């Protein structure tokens, strides 16, 4: 039962650092994508 | 907005939704379990004392 538990917070715990990185990449895609769909609308303009 | 990641969301989700229900039932057998003995040691000494 005391194996059992820790089988859980395992479980938990490898769960929070994925959804935490998932999060990371997104954010990083997002400015990414932000900073270069603003630069090719410049050069438009330029 | 990749397809893949929001897929591997809802896997961390799950796991996580999961994990948590897990250790909700082991508390509650973990309850039951310090009943069962409260029992079990109430009535051996009820035996110790008819005797």
């Amino acid at each position: 039962l005391d194996k059992l538990k820790e089988f859980g917070n395992t479980l938990e715990d490898k769960a929070r650092e994925l959804i935490s990185r998932i999060k990371q990449s997104e954010l990083s895609a997002k400015m990414r994508e932000w900073f270069s769909e603003t630069f090719q609308k410049v050069k438009e303009k330029l």
